[PDB]
């Protein structure tokens, strides 16, 4: 065990190792510091988890979390440097702090030119590539959650309408949804970045959906074939029928490959969306596209999801994958 130093930092008790110094709060959701981590010589970033362990649905939230970000290993992902507690034992467990890179700005503060938006989208399906090939899906893509520093390198997080990037099935609350809901978000960030403007600005769930379907037209008979819910087809079918919008003249002056990606990605039926590894060999990124640098994922056991334990062992699992924790090169 290290040495652990106590402070308080607005209304709310650190206690961190020596290694980090000079923690400076830094916003909220768990609370975070900034930090200077003296071991590396890097500037951190710290996340205390508040009530990790409150109740059995953040207790399984907390073991959640941390399993998922000790397995992301991948340089458009965000990845864990450092996971503590101050705790000696499993009986006096109570606090999760994780340690990550101090990521510069997000992609909200920040029209493009074609070249940054080639090499952003880039590294976001090239991190999405991975993150699928482990069958997860991340659900919450949004400018918010995309780290990018002065260099323009990009990370993919979980820290502006979350809904306004959300695939319009989940909209309309379709239960088998799957991971093409991201390329999907992807297809909405790209949008936003050519244009600057939020690509589907809806003020509810309903309003997102027409949004969206103006553009992308109401379903064809394919996707009709597909819908289970009476009631959903009956919403469906009892709309004004609108064509797909021609891509073309909605993003006139774009680079006409980006359009063409923008129309494989925002294809209404997920079935025919372009998969985050096919749209890596679009022609859109010939500059950045390398087949051999386009990792996969290590196999990742999810089946703890359909388990259900009693708070104390949630509790006991994340403080072996606390001890277990192997830091990075
Ligand atoms: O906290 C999170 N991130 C920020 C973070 C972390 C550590 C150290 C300092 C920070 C600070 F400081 F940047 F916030 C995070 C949490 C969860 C999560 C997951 C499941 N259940 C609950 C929460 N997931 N992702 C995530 C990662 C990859 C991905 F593809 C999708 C999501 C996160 O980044
Ligand atoms: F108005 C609509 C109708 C269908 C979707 C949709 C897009 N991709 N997949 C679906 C879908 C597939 C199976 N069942 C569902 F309920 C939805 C989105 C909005």
């Amino acid at each position: 065990r290290p040495t652990f130093y106590r402070q308080e930092l607005n209304k709310t008790i650190w206690e961190v190792p020596e290694r980090y110094q000079n923690l400076s709060p830094v916003g909220s959701g768990g609370s975070v510091c900034a930090a200077f981590d003296t071991k590396t010589g890097l500037r951190v970033a710290v996340k205390k988890l508040s009530r990790p362990f409150q109740s059995i649905i953040h207790a399984k939230r907390t073991y959640r979390e941390l399993r998922l970000l000790k397995h992301m290993k991948h340089e458009n992902v965000i990845g864990l440097l450092d996971v503590f507690t101050p705790a000696r034992s499993l009986e006096e467990f109570n606090d999760v702090y994780l340690v990550t890179h101090l990521m510069g700005a997000d992609l909200n503060n920040i029209k493009l030119t074609d070249d940054h938006v080639q090499f952003l989208i880039y590294q976001i399906l090239r991190g999405l590539k991975y993150i699928h090939s482990a069958d997860i899906i991340h659900r919450d893509l949004k400018p918010s959650n995309l780290a990018v520093n002065e260099d323009c390198e990009l990370k993919i997080l979980d820290f502006v309408a979350t809904r306004w990037y959300r695939a319009p099935e989940i909209m309309l609350n379709w239960m088998h949804y799957n991971q093409t809901v991201d390329i999907w978000s992807v297809g909405c960030i790209m949008a936003e970045l050519l244009t600057g403007r939020t690509l589907f600005p809806g003020t509810d769930h309903i309003d997102q959906l027409k949004l969206i379907l103006r553009l992308v037209g109401t379903p064809g008979a394919e996707l009709l074939k597909k819908i289970s819910s009476e009631s959903a087809r009956n919403y469906i079918q009892s709309l004004t029928q609108m064509p797909k919008m021609n891509f073309a003249n909605v993003f006139i002056g774009a680079n006409p490959l980006a359009v063409d990606l923008l129309e494989k990605m925002l294809v209404l039926d997920s079935d025919k969306r372009i998969t985050a590894a096919q749209a890596l060999a679009h022609a859109y990124f010939a500059q950045y596209h390398d087949p051999d640098d386009e990792p996969v994922a290590d196999p990742y056991d999810q089946s703890f999801e359909s388990r259900d334990l009693l708070i104390d062992e949630w509790k006991s699992l994340t403080y072996d994958e606390v001890i277990s924790f192997v830091p990075p090169p």
